[PDB]
């Protein structure tokens, strides 16, 4: 909403990040919504240089909300954007624990 | 049904992260606990735990409303056996 988008520019076919879909279920029911997480950012790629990090969730593609959209629809939004894309993400995180 | 994991060493061989799940176009969100990594050949992998799984319960105790260090502490205090309730991962990914 009020979160600042990350602008990425590519010279080749890809932005250099992997998008994974995750299912977020409501309580103990079979009801879920699909969310889009940055699973990997290629070292030295356009997304890494722009500040995108593995673990960031993408909430918007060029200001358009993606909450609920299926994985191929979000991939299509990024694909149709051209060689420049604006992604809105979750705020920066770097906390994890090996258990 | 929960995934029961048993460890013979110090760790279960999985990494936990906390993620914010925002609602639509708003700044409203809920905190979820994701299995970020599962070590190949470790206890969690052998028990069937997968990277991308979301953890909803630890030994039947719901983790909704808990922060990352509290969930880590539940797993630590469980000792060498832990039962984790998850919601499925999806090996749905694309290189973009």
């Amino acid at each position: 909403s009020m979160r600042s988008p990350i602008t990425i520019q590519r010279s080749g076919k890809k932005y250099g990040f992997t998008l994974r879909a995750i299912r977020v279920y409501m309580g103990d029911t079979d009801v879920y919504s699909v969310h889009h997480i940055v699973w990997h950012v290629e070292e030295g790629g356009p997304a890494q240089e722009a500040g995108l990090c593995a673990g960031d969730l993408i909430t918007h593609v060029n200001g358009e909300p993606v909450h609920g959209m299926v994985h191929p629809e979000v991939v299509e939004l990024i694909l149709k954007s051209g060689n420049k894309v604006a992604v809105t993400t979750t705020p920066f995180e770097n906390t994890q624990s090996l258990v």
